[PDB]
């Protein structure tokens, strides 16, 4: 199974995809604020993480940065509410994988992780 | 009058905000766009500066880290749907003088224009 990690303070979101995750072979730790995820991917292995944009203590871009300057190169998907073409731009730049305007398909979300999970073996 | 420049992206907010700036004593620039800002602000002199968090181009704070690193001091107002103290704090730190949260009063924005244009003599 792919481990994934999942960073949102909204926790209906984080429940529903926790969820659908796991209905899935996806195995999912969810942390809820970015300090918490900065946190457990600091202590854990991942093959992915999943970061929403705007969380109590790091937003999203910010914990990717931090994260890629750590020299931490998992694949990570940015869910964000900024949904033109420049701010996906510059989310990409930032060093995500990929970076899902909301609202996200599930579906889609899924798909994208396990192709993550396929690449990185 | 004071000499303020009003940028946003959503033409109805901007012109709202015109009509009541100049209703009160506030000659009103409106620039839709990061890009227009930044030119406007570096071929014109303004009293007080509004820029929205969010337009095309340039996003508003990363409009106002330019300004502080061009030293350019004028006071700046950031209009923001990011409404947590933490991001209030960091739009603060970024070089605003004021960080008015949306829904915004216009009558608190327009006391607030004056406030910064009195102190700035
Ligand atoms: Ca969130
Ligand atoms: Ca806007
Ligand atoms: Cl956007
Ligand atoms: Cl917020
Ligand atoms: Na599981
Ligand atoms: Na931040
Ligand atoms: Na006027
Ligand atoms: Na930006």
């Amino acid at each position: 199974n792919p481990k994934v990690l999942v960073a949102d303070d909204d926790k209906k979101i984080a429940q529903f995809i926790k969820t659908k995750f796991e209905e899935n072979g996806i195995d999912t730790t969810v942390a809820f604020d970015g300090k918490e995820a900065l946190f457990l991917i600091n202590t854990n292995n991942y093959d992915v993480i999943v970061i929403d944009w705007m969380m109590p203590y790091l937003d999203g871009i910010s914990l990717l940065k931090i994260l890629r300057k750590q020299n931490i190169n998992t694949p990570v998907i940015i869910l964000s509410a900024l949904d033109s073409t420049e701010n996906k731009i510059e989310g990409l730049k930032s060093g995500s994988d990929d970076y899902l305007t909301k609202p996200f398909s599930i579906d889609e979300l899924i798909i994208r992780v396990n192709i993550l999970y396929k690449r990185t073996k």
